[PDB]
């Protein structure tokens, strides 16, 4: 089934499925290995979920810190976004053997990669540019010049870095394809919190993908998720439970109204959702009151 | 679906709604994005097409080949293996730029990748002991002392290294996972062949994942492989339209006699397939 069906067919095959296992700490998850998720992103679709409200400004001003190779979570703590701020704390950082580390300095994760990978890494504030191999600005040009390559491939996963992050990758690996003027990106994601980071996942690399579209004069496609360890925390299957009884509504459109000459240059003023409309949960918490009575 | 039954079926799709798309030299494919199979290793089974026959001598020695770090086509040659001459010859070197380049010298491909990674590349006869990250060895420790781990990842593909070798790898990334006792791997390929490459693939990277599961103490799970670019070339379409129509047999069985203590010392006498009864 299309759409946001395909999520929620994940949530329910982990569920009812899933295998038994523990996670770095020892907390519990249920796993399931290598199940794929697929997501139009044709007529200006957007797979945000619907069955549950996801913080869009967020998922925004992540991507586009990954985009300009940042790796600084004292940035997007500047603009309220607070999710990398544990992974920063002077505690993380010590527990990876990061003394040397200043706070909310990550080291070489995802966009350092994308922009820079193979470059020695200094701090999160030094100056990158013409360092290292900027894997994203290669895709953007073979996608104007050479559409049909087969290596359009941007990869966070080098093993050389591993021990300078705050954590290694897991969304490691894209891949981008180009069949009748559409764009369509293939993500390798080693692991995935099904129930939190998942969700986040796919409304980051599909904006990826329509932003990516708009730099080369194509129109987006599909966005692929392909999962290795997919997971689901034993503390969030009654909640995934009560999601999976809600009905999804359209997915948003996004719009653009203008596109930089430089990828890095993208404000999240240059586009937004229409049409964003998220279950609440109130009807449902409702009916289960009601329901409970008799 | 059954394993030979999701190869033929991804068969059928690519001819009957992949895209006229076209590869390096301008030849001609039938292509379609993201597609996937899965591959049962219960009951020591081993998913060799028997829609017709593999060369598997050939899916062996290349995959021991790697699994040693080795690089050198001329190796393979020498056992009357002769798929990479063609990449390693002095024609298709020049092409790339490798003009000081031996003969058969491919650089640092898969194999130099997966027990050698970020290591300098000299030749392909040098010595590499100890050189680089052996991903491969660090996979295999981690499987009988921490089996969760979800990190468990071998790639071939380095950026810094992709001029250096003769082709950029296709099957580049694999990962290891472990449920009840059983070990599965999930290949990311980023261009398979669908009519030639792809067979073999499934055979090769389905044979590693029985070998290193000899060398840990757990059992074989599931083989995956992920596509990217899933092509047809316009060469293969006749013969293949004539292998949809040949009924599948039950997959051979995989008997292992020994494993060695270090898994680059595997023989092809070590193993071999049991009832292996592919179409002529």
């Amino acid at each position: 089934m299309e759409g946001e069906h395909q999520y929620l067919n994940l949530v329910r095959e982990i569920l009812e499925r899933g295998v038994k296992k523990d996670d770095r700490t020892g907390t519990g998850t249920l796993s399931i290995f290598g199940p794929q998720m697929r997501f139009s992103l044709r007529d200006d679709t957007i797979p945000v979920l619907t069955t549950k409200k996801i913080f869009w400004r967020g998922v925004v001003e992540e991507l586009l810190w990954f985009i300009r190779g940042n790796t600084d979570a004292k940035e997007l703590a500047k603009k309220k976004i607070h999710i990398w701020n544990a992974n920063g704390s002077r505690e993380f950082l010590d527990s990876r053997g990061l003394y040397d580390r200043a706070e909310g300095d990550l080291g070489p994760v995802y966009g350092f990669q994308w922009r820079h990978f193979g470059a020695e890494y200094d701090t999160c504030s030094s100056d990158y540019t013409g360092k290292g191999i900027d894997q994203l600005a290669n895709i953007l040009k073979t996608l104007r010049e050479n559409p049909d390559d087969r290596r359009m491939i941007m990869t966070a996963w080098n093993p050389m870095d591993l021990h300078l992050m705050a954590l290694p990758p897991c969304h490691m690996t894209a891949q981008f394809y180009v069949a009748n003027g559409e764009l369509s990106c293939q993500l390798y994601q080693r692991s995935g919190d099904v129930g939190l980071g998942v969700p986040f996942n796919i409304a980051s690399y599909s904006l990826l993908t329509h932003l990516m579209a708009s730099m080369v004069g194509l129109k987006p496609g599909e966005f692929i998720l392909t999962l290795g360890d997919a997971h689901i925390y034993n503390t969030h299957i009654e909640v995934l439970k009560k999601q999976l009884c809600r009905v999804p509504r359209p997915f948003p459109k996004l719009r653009i109204l203008m596109a930089p000459e430089k990828i890095e240059d993208f404000t999240i003023d240059m586009f937004y959702l229409e049409g964003y409309q998220p279950h609440s949960g109130n009807l449902q918490m409702k009916m289960a009151v009601l329901e409970h009575h008799h």
